[PDB]
């Protein structure tokens, strides 16, 4: 997901994310994209997709030094581009 990784880095720069943390946001985004595409391909409902995304953002944002707002921007980039 070369294009995604690039886009996540730009989101990280905009949000002033400490660079030691970027790998974590990249991994979160790449994993979420793969799961989102699988769910779309299989005609998951809107409710199911929202629940999965919200669960992913909740779990990731529960880590210290991680921003829920930036996690949400990444999810939003995915759902608006893929
Ligand atoms: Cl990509």
């Amino acid at each position: 997901y070369h294009k995604l990784r690039l886009a996540i880095k730009e989101i990280c720069k905009t949000d002033g994310i400490p660079n030691i943390k970027w790998g974590m946001y990249i991994a979160f985004g790449e994993k979420l994209l793969k799961s989102y595409l699988k769910m779309k391909a299989g005609s998951a409902s809107s409710d199911m997709i929202a629940e999965y995304i919200n669960n992913a953002i909740s779990a990731f944002s529960s880590r210290t030094g991680i921003s829920q707002e930036t996690a949400q921007k990444i999810a939003d980039f995915i759902t608006s581009n893929y």
